[PDB]
């Protein structure tokens, strides 16, 4: 066997361009230029690595230059090539090798060389010395035993190159780092990937690439299929009616309606039909953004939260001063360039005690649609010498991960003491670290932190620094004629499910008004709303039982002035 | 046909109808569409809950030839026939292809995945994409296929409880050549076989047909006994003269009845075979109901509107605009009678009951540490609705202060993002037990996930003296008033429900010193007659009571 390449051609492949222009100098030239190197009389091999992210598509990649190149390529697992018996693998290395060299040019995929290859200082076990010494060995018969005209090439890839021997990892020339996809990249990604289907005219590429942020390559993938399940789904109920009316016949049995209907599908069988063209309607790519989750999900992505400006009441000058600061340069960071603003990392709110600043940072996370993530206050703070700053490095490498992110601290206050004063040691092991990150990216990298502090004052100055978090702004508390659009909001998008109802939209002005209510915010008002509709449900249950017992139905979700009155009774601010 | 002989799958063939009937026969569809459609179907679920006859069903629905295949049916040579397969089923298409036990040969099984992924490979690429085929297989365990196979069979169809009609035809067609009498029912003992698997009925059956047959195997019993005189032969033991009897008759034959097993058989068997699949299964709905639990009104009335609301009207919720909690946490004294309050809303809202006996799921494995977290949830959303109790919720997430042990993080986020996965409509709740809320992870408690935490009481007088009277029954005057007013004693208040049974078991320690004493005194003073007497009078409660002491 030979080991002839396949058809995974470059069409199916895109948002690696900065990447894979480097492979046309590296290894596309050596493989099929080996007649310069016999000319110029010097042997040019060489080896090369694409570390990267699990699910970026490196063995797609592989697969596609490998077919491009059209020579014979000869692909190896690591799994594959390990046998108990101790001495039988190293000759299964030292046979790829040595059909790699007789077989020559050629390409060789090791995947997964972390798998194969660890480390030599804890390798107890002979084999994992064994493994390493053989692929040293032979990447010397690679270089040395080649018949000086058509030189190999060695590719390998990989997750964790830190994983891998100093050894082996020096031997591989040039490592290819194929991070995360930018909105090009994976705009580029989404329109290859739809390239045979049939598309909708009003389907955009650019906000698709805009409303995914932690999504990958094979994510991607994911989601296209998920998109063309979802346009085949309206399809395949037309075919249903189709079957419905085309052959009623009343019904041939009495089982269910989808096994009724599979039925009339299975008693056609040979008969068929036109069927119609339908186009990817740009709804579904939307509706498809659930159906696939990310891979950078459980690693506290916090999905960017759904709260809108509407949930805050007022606070016009406020929100200008967002939307020039953090905003702005999210929303159109071109133009911002053009003036030349540096947007600043860091934004400070203080001013009562912690009732909704936090719905306030949600909300800029959701106009910027970008990833947000938050932290439980001064939880960051540990026993344990190390870890306490672990933790802070940990947020700011996953926020690095996911491009842009929003990190909202909480209470800074008993995280990020004032440190002039020659009191305590550990905090400031934590505040060096802060100051450090916070002073590493603010440039462009994405990652903007917003402060929660409610005592500014007592805090460190050194923070407070312009590019750090030297942005102060002070937000208060909406007003009672404030709360009447956030009662109002809070009520249409949660319930409005069908004159005879409890709405009664005059009430929520009479409880925006209410003496009791004062100390209240989003985050308050929200609760007592849902508190009422709590108390409410309780009288709906304890009345369902009684009236019925002595069945009616369902009564009715009426809410009524009772259930709000004994819920700002039973209501604590802050 | 196919589907009236299996029947009560109505989600198993609208799951498979857009997967599977799409592309086998209008893949013309996809062609007008230009769009490749390759998948694998991954089919799961215990051997005997239909997936050959759901196969077969569907290769005898769709009408084109279709090629058995299962895991025997098929190093190198293999191989070449499973080569022979697939170019033909790709030469010939439309074409349906199953592998049955796919499991079992994709562990020579190697070079078997390997021609699978170059099979799927070139089914891809020479597809005359309006004619396609699509490998469908079926395993009785995902975990065991290849994650190469996993990723690459991303369709799953679930195969969850078997429905009562399902197991009813399935009873059925284990029954064809069986000689049966008239009097079998089929509908009853479905509706009577709520945890049983294909594999559980099976042995249902072959319990079923064992005892009929002893019947048989007896009366020869009797017919031996009364043919030969003489009493017995054999004085050792019962079973032992049975098999001494049988062995001198042998030749003798006899005409053997012709038999037909019966109902009552059946109902005889019921009992005998109970596997459930597990050590409990899912539990068939706990039949305690709220006058077996103590009292706990306001604690009634928080598990009603917190859980059993969701679970009878989920519709109700939704119209009021709040999402479910995710479930509830329960503290107190220790675990007396928690299962009791977790099985009266079990019973009330007549869903599955599975519970946990705390640290029973961590085992000397790290991997499938959390894969059994995630079956049970899986289990759990195809068995909806149910309710999932974890009673000594310390033993699994503790105080994360210092989040250093790997596994301990690996196990409480996977659990975190299984329960917060579906809390709000899926019909799956879990709750929360253990003796003291500070000792559990902080990430828990917060609103969303299990952050109700009530508080179960220690059980009244009027409970006590039923739980006095149970273990009292269970030594065995019964004195039954004289308990009321053991129950009703001051100093014993301060007891629950494991204070009683030990306070009752040094009762007893003082009662048997007095026998002691009595015993030495009448056969030395008052010969050795062994007058032994148990009887328990308020001289030894009095005592054991001012003997004993009120728990923490």
């Amino acid at each position: 066997d030979r080991t002839p390449p396949t058809k995974v051609s470059i069409l199916d492949i895109a948002g690696v361009d900065d990447t894979l222009q480097r492979l046309l100098k590296e290894v596309w030239f050596p493989l099929r230029g080996g007649e310069a190197c016999e000319k110029m009389g010097y042997r040019y091999d060489n080896g090369v690595l694409l570390h990267g992210p699990s699910g970026c598509g490196k063995t797609t990649l592989a697969h596609a230059i490998a077919g491009s190149i059209g020579v014979a390529f000869i692909p190896v697992s690591a799994p594959s090539v390990i046998g108990g018996t101790s001495g039988e693998s190293e000759k299964n290395i030292r046979d790829v090798f040595d059909e790699a060299i007789r077989l020559a040019p050629c390409l060789i995929f090791l995947d997964e060389i972390d798998a194969i290859a660890g480390r030599r200082e804890s390798a107890n076990k002979g084999m994992e010395s064994r493994i390493v010494a053989e692929i040293m060995n032979g990447m010397d018969r690679i270089r040395q035993n080649t018949p000086l005209g058509k030189n190999v090439v060695v590719l390998a890839a990989t997750n964790r190159p830190e994983f891998l021997d100093p050894a082996i990892r020096r031997r591989f020339s040039v490592e290819i780092d194929m991070g995360m996809p930018s909105e090009r990249a994976r705009e580029q990604i989404l329109r290859s990937l739809t390239r045979d289907l049939s598309l909708a005219d009003d389907i955009n590429f650019k906000e698709l690439a805009k409303m995914t942020p932690g999504y990958v390559g094979s994510d991607l993938q994911y989601v296209v299929k998920a998109a063309v399940s979802e346009s085949f789904q309206a399809n395949i109920d037309s075919l249903l009616a189709q079957a419905r009316a085309k052959h009623p016949a009343d019904h041939l049995a009495n089982v269910s309606q989808p096994q009724r209907d599979w039925l009339l599908l299975e008693a056609h069988r040979d008969e068929e039909v036109s069927w119609p063209s339908t186009k990817i309607t740009m709804e579904q790519f939307r509706k498809a953004v659930s159906l696939v989750q990310p891979a950078s999900k459980r690693e506290g992505f916090s999905t960017i939260p759904d709260t809108t400006w509407s949930h805050v009441g007022a606070l016009e000058d406020v929100r200008k001063k967002l939307e020039m600061s953090i905003i702005g340069p999210i929303k159109n960071p071109e133009l911002f360039t053009r003036v030349g603003i540096k947007p600043a990392a860091g934004i400070l709110l203080w001013g009562p005690p912690g009732c909704g600043k936090t719905l306030v940072a949600k909300a800029v996370a959701n106009e910027s649609k970008a990833n947000f993530i938050s932290i439980k206050g001064p939880e960051l703070l540990n026993k344990y010498v190390g870890e306490s700053e672990r933790a802070v490095r940990q947020l700011f490498s996953r926020a690095k991960s996911s491009a842009p992110c929003i990190l909202f601290f909480d209470q800074m206050d008993a995280l990020v003491p004032r440190r002039d004063d020659s009191l305590s040691d550990a905090s400031a092991r934590v505040v060096n670290t802060l100051l450090t990150e916070l002073d590493g990216v603010g440039d462009r990298s994405g990652i903007y932190v917003i402060g929660a502090t409610n005592r500014p004052d007592m805090i460190d100055e050194a923070i407070r620094r312009p590019g750090r978090l030297g942005t102060s702004i002070y937000v208060g508390l909406p007003s009672a004629e404030d709360r009447v659009k956030i009662l109002k909001t809070l009520y249409r998008n949660t319930v409005k499910a069908p004159q005879h109802q409890g709405t009664t939209d005059a009430d929520l002005e009479k409880v925006a008004l209410d003496l009791r209510c004062t100390g209240f915010s989003g985050a308050d008002l929200g609760n007592l709303m849902q508190a009422a509709a709590q108390a409410c449900l309780e009288r709906v249950y304890t009345q369902r039982q009684q009236k019925r017992k002595e069945e009616e139905e369902e009564i009715e979700p009426v809410i009524t002035m009772e259930d709000w009155e004994k819920a700002l009774n039973e209501v604590k601010p802050s």
